[PDB]
């Protein structure tokens, strides 16, 4: 419109409708010049890196992107509160995502003295990858997304991307990608940008933990029909040997006929919390679970959802088997146990394996009068027919979608770090600060420019997503448990700012509490 | 229009029809003052020219020029090589040009 | 129809349209008389072999079959050159199968 | 249609409207089976060949294939002696070409005897390059036409093609055709096969002798208004330098001024068929004009229309200024000159520059009081503004056609030994024996078979052509000259069969005996 008119206005609310919640949040952004408008080729070798596990090929661009794939991004802690202790599930239905008030301000120093001024006729430049053209760096937790707290300003992240590589140099496959080979909207101080969005259709999360155990399905008053091996000798000496059978009871649920078996397994290391219970060497990357692709060793992180401990074990956790949040203010490297929040999935021992146990044992041999049955501990176990199994639980802090890689085949594509999978994911947002050169020669000079005015932007962002809800219609007679603030007296808030006006979330906050047969 | 509105869109995109292909290619431009706004002559004599091949006369003019007469100007490597792999001849057809978003400092 | 008239045509061609590409191969094939018109159980034992992990049961027919499931019966190199490089993908549609010009012997 | 049925007629006739002749003919055509059904690569080493210049790679197939660019396959001799008598041009309209009366036979040797019988079951393919993918050959003089003699029954040539070659190799541009890609029709006894060709618009073909020359155009009674430079000196010592000019009149031709010049040369060396006036050397390869393409040099033969000689010096020709034919009878290699007949190019003399002689002189430097002028002879001229030139005639027993080549340029693509040039010309027809394998084994076998029934083909094939002529309208007073035969005895009538039955053309025939001005 015009320069004195604002191009939108403050969306940040949350309506509860019968069977949907719209969710809407607005946040201040600031998007600086990045590389000083240039693409550069990026490895392990500019970085320093020499592993080859950490070897990598790539370009970082001067553009930034929008991220708002974190659930606290959409959801205030009384919203996800309200979500996880009265819904059986939930799942994005559409997006409606607005740029606006756009200002755009020029940097001049003249001697340790910085003035900064409005630039009215400069253009930032923001468009959509609808056709999912460019590589996709959502899918993975970064940081830079919409800061929970509404009055949070925060800085968009830059946008960089990895090729094929072979050690810090690249192949003949690799790929260049140019963002200004794109169509883009140019905006001005006047200008905003708009785009809707609509989810494709994804399975409700189970944001409900199971109240029954795969092993305790039966009924516990009736025996069964089938019968079992009970003994195999003569009991109370040589030459004793004769079949035997019983009908498998509720005295003996462990022998039982069933017809569906908890999902597949990849074992993980146990650590223990209390440190002198842990082994006096050093077992970090050594003693992790791990996959090989053409030679490189990626951790298996978090891998397959399992059970992250036994009931009562509270104080073990898998060693790479489960999400680390960090606490606010943590460093960035070798912080104490203390300033991370390790989350686990406890909920899902009913259906799913522990982390920690192998699947179960599978028998090694044939037994004979000279040879004793022998069986081994099955360490990692495939999908079989007839498993079941639940996804790993989404967080308030978590991440919400990824997209699933375009390959020939796939198997139940759920992210692995927890949310929904999907073919067409919401669409990266890239926007950069277009170039404004400084003063060029009188003289002509073929050579691109390298000399420009110092500029920044900034301006609101507004993301609205509807979401559909699953309603619970147990008809379970005791309360459930519900996920509840303490009452007792504490210095601050939990989910409130402090005395200097930071911002915390003082712990993860999964969905499953409400309660549902298997 | 305004001050604050821009007055074009950032359109650099190939577009492979049948027998068609559509290049648009946009670039961001730097116009300084040429000549201090002045016209010159120009000569081999003010260029301290001396051999008879390369003597000339003319003129300077204060007024740039816009120039695209290069492949790459229009032709991205892959678009290049699809052309040049795919089809037996090629010859453009018509011409559309823009300037815009024009920032005077 | 009669003794002296064909019953088709040589049809051998590659027809590329913008989303679809048809392929069509003629061949000329001969066929004799397979096990003098009977059908024989045949086995390892037949045959002669030993091992348990070759052996095996079954007949053997006076029939022949045709069979065209190989990627270069219906593609000429230079057409799965053309495939190869400008397709990301392409699968089979549908089929036309003809046996004319019998000639016995 | 039916074994017992023929497919056609025989059709061989000249019908004469006013503006237009119609040309039909007839001919028995027998195919055997080339290459014993294979395709086969052929090269100078293939072949024992060991000079560069003659250097080739390319593919022999089993196809055989249909030719009649040759004037007399359609133009009987006195039809060809009406066209020239009666026309000042020509030119082909449309054609008419008909495949019938298939007859497939079987050859079966028991000792030293061959029994032939009919295969009815059999098949022949024919089909028309009609999108003229395939090498054309039709381009070149070469022998395989239809017969002059409808009576004549003649064997099919051997389709056959030449690719890039790097001496006996080949390189990785080098294309390999196989003719069984392509959709072909095939006909057993009862079937026919039949086309129908327009001819581009190509302009009339020459049929006329100049009855002016370039040189003698002006009025002979008349001077110029214009004047040139008669004296430079005094005449009847030292310092005699004094300019001069007079008028260019009837007594002078040579210096009258003049708006058009004779047309390009490329000179060629000069033979007497009176061998004592020629060297004591081996003169030909050495003494001849060539140019050269990618090191190889190739004979310039028979080069740009140029006269064959000046007048009156009948005696000498060109080295290779001339098409050359060979008399009925004729062998291969090393006949003598009454062997052979020479055609001339002497009716081009008006417009067309000796081909014998230099183009004329030009000043090759600056004359003064220390230095002469000096002159050098231009032994070959390219194009100038303002040239005129006739091109090559065309003979009964001469092409008729060829294929311009696909180049980004070219200039006056009239074909250099004579006849119509065609961006399109009519499409090759190529025609092959269907191969009939004999008895398989009884197992499988998974090699191509390379036993088969010895089978050669048999029928007619007819050939009708519109010409369009273009009638004289001259006022010139004097009879014109006139092809004729001459009355005077002979032991046999010129273009007809021997005592043997063996049909002869005598003597080469032009189109040139008609004339109009200049």
């Amino acid at each position: 419109d015009g320069v004195g008119s604002s191009s939108g206005n403050w969306h940040c609310d949350s309506q509860w409708l019968g069977d949907r919640v719209i969710t809407t949040s607005t946040r201040t952004w600031a998007l600086p010049t990045y590389n000083n408008h240039l693409y550069k080729q990026i490895s392990n070798s500019t970085s320093g890196g020499s592993s080859n596990d950490n070897a990598y090929f790539g370009y970082s661009t001067p553009w930034g992107y929008f991220d708002f794939n974190r659930f606290h991004c959409h959801f205030s802690p009384r919203d996800w509160q309200r979500l996880i202790n009265n819904n059986w599930g939930f799942r994005p239905k559409r997006l409606n995502f607005k740029l606006f008030n756009i200002q755009v301000k020029e940097v001049t120093d003249n001697n340790g003295v910085k003035t900064i001024a409005n630039n009215l006729t400069s253009t930032v430049q923001v468009f959509t990858d609808s056709d999912y053209q460019l590589p996709y760096v959502l899918g993975s937790a970064h940081e830079g997304c919409l800061p929970p707290f509404p009055a949070d300003v925060f800085m968009i992240p830059q946008y960089g991307y990895l090729t094929l590589n072979d050690g810090s140099q690249a192949v003949g496959r690799s790929s260049f990608y140019c963002l200004e080979y794109f169509p883009s909207q140019m905006l001005r101080t006047g200008n905003n940008f708009q785009f809707s969005y609509e989810f494709e259709n994804v399975p409700f999360h189970s944001s409900y933990a199971h109240s029954q155990s795969l092993d305790r399905l039966m009924n516990p008053l009736i025996d069964q029909y089938l019968y079992y091996l009970s003994k195999t000798i003569n009991g109370s000496g040589q030459n004793q040997q004769t079949l035997k059978f019983s009908v498998a009871g509720p005295s003996n649920m462990a022998v039982q006929g069933r017809n569906y078996i908890p999902g597949p397994s990849y074992r993980q290391q146990r650590v223990s919390t209390t440190v002198t219970q842990n082994n006096n060497s050093e077992f970090a990357w050594p003693g992790a679970s791990s996959w090989a692709l053409n030679g490189r060793n990626s951790l298996m992180n978090p891998g397959p959802a399992m059970a992250s401990h036994k009931e009562g074990e509270d104080r073990f956790f898998p060693l790479s088997g489960s999400l680390i949040f960090g606490k606010q203010g943590t460093g960035r490297d070798n912080v104490d146990a203390d300033k991370v929040m390790i989350t686990n999935e406890e909920e899902i021992k009913t259906t799913n394996p522990v982390a920690t146990e192998s699947y179960g044992q599978v028998a090694t041999n044939h037994q004979s009068a000279q040879a004793q049955a022998q069986t081994g501990w099955v360490q990692n176990q495939g999908i079989l027919p007839g498993m079941v199994w639940q996804d790993r639980d989404v967080y308030l802090q978590g991440p919400i979608w990824a997209k699933i890689p375009h390959t020939d085949g796939n198997f139940h594509p759920s992210p692995l770090m927890g949310g929904f999978g999907m073919k067409h994911p919401p669409p990266q947002i890239l926007i950069k600060n277009t170039p404004v050169p400084a003063d060029p020669p009188t003289a002509f000079n073929k050579d691109k420019l390298n000399s420009f005015i110092t500029q920044y932007s900034t301006g609101q962002v507004s993301v609205e997503i509807e979401w559909e809800l699953q309603k619970e219609n147990s008809k379970r007679w005791n309360p459930e448990i519900q996920y509840t603030s303490n009452y007792y007296k504490s210095n601050n808030v939990e989910f409130a700012v402090n005395t200097e006006g930071v911002y915390s979330e003082p712990r993860p906050i999964g969905t499953r509490y409400l309660t549902r047969n298997l």
